[PDB]
């Protein structure tokens, strides 16, 4: 006889596994920071009603544009400080930190969730 080979190890066990599970280790975790100043209207008159003088002229430098985050709501990736339009992908320019996909890395570049298995793998 010769039947001597079935399947084992593929699709006899076609369960579906979470988006990258096992690529944790190229995995990004998106902490969205939200700004406490703003969120209550009832604050105040913005930054005219109230002279609030902030000591704070850096705030958080950000690693997209090069200048400081003046938007509203910084996004986490890899370990430096990002925003909405420059956070996304190097493939889509799709910002990233509009959407919240949990994208992925390898060469240093950021790509969007299928984009890292299209490009590198
Ligand atoms: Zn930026
Ligand atoms: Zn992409």
């Amino acid at each position: 006889s010769l039947q001597n080979n079935q399947d084992v190890s593929f699709e006899n066990i076609q369960w579906s596994i979470d988006p990258g599970a096992d690529l944790s280790q190229y995995k990004m975790d998106v902490t969205v920071i939200d700004t406490k100043d703003g969120s209550q209207s009832k604050l105040g008159g913005g930054g005219s009603g109230g002279h609030m003088g902030s000591g704070g002229l850096s705030w958080k430098r950000c690693a997209g544009c090069g200048g400081k985050i003046a938007d509203r709501f910084l996004l986490y990736a890899m370990d430096s400080y990002w925003h909405s339009r420059c956070l996304k992908c190097s493939s889509c320019q799709a910002q990233l930190g509009d959407i919240g996909t949990s994208s992925y890395t390898k060469s240093g570049m950021i790509l969007c969730r299928n984009d890292y298995i299209r490009l590198f793998g």
